[PDB]
Formats: C-alpha cells, sequence, structure tokens
C-alpha cells in the first residue's frame, strides 16, 4: 500500500510540473503561446 | 492515516485532472475558450 | 514513510491551489491576465 501510494505521489509530482510549465508558458505568452 | 492518504490522492488526481483538461482547452483554444 | 507522504501530498496540494488559481484567472481574464 505504502510503497504504492509512494509511486501515485511521484506520478502526480510529474503531472504537476507539467501543468506548470504549461501555465507559465500561458501566463508569459513565451514563444507565442 | 494509510487509508486517508489514499483517499487525499485520489482527491488530488481529480483536480490535477480538471487542471489538465482546462489547460489544454486553453493551449488549443477549443470552443473558444 | 508515511509522515514523509503526508508532507509530499499536502506540498502537492499547495502547488495544485496555485495552479487552480492561475488557471482560473487566465480563463476569466482576471485584471488582464
Amino acid at each position: 500500500e505504502v510503497e504504492a501510494l509512494e509511486k501515485k505521489v511521484e506520478a502526480l509530482e510529474v503531472k504537476v510540473q507539467k501543468l506548470e510549465k504549461k501555465v507559465e508558458a500561458l501566463e508569459h505568452g513565451w514563444d507565442g503561446r
């Protein structure tokens, strides 16, 4: 259970980092995004 | 503790999926968003 | 392990709340964002 939760949490960290990059690109208009 | 963490992690998955949909809509301009 | 996971989950909640605010601002154009 705990190890599986560690994996789901890391997966969420990956998804959140991607969202952060995409949101910063939209907020700042980077490269015309 | 562990079961409560499982619930919080699932709640985060729900919030992250919603954010992903909203961000993709903004990035692609779907339906004028 | 479990307490460390509790901390990572709270950190994710903070990041997700920030993303939600930023996305709502972009979706609604708040304050010209």
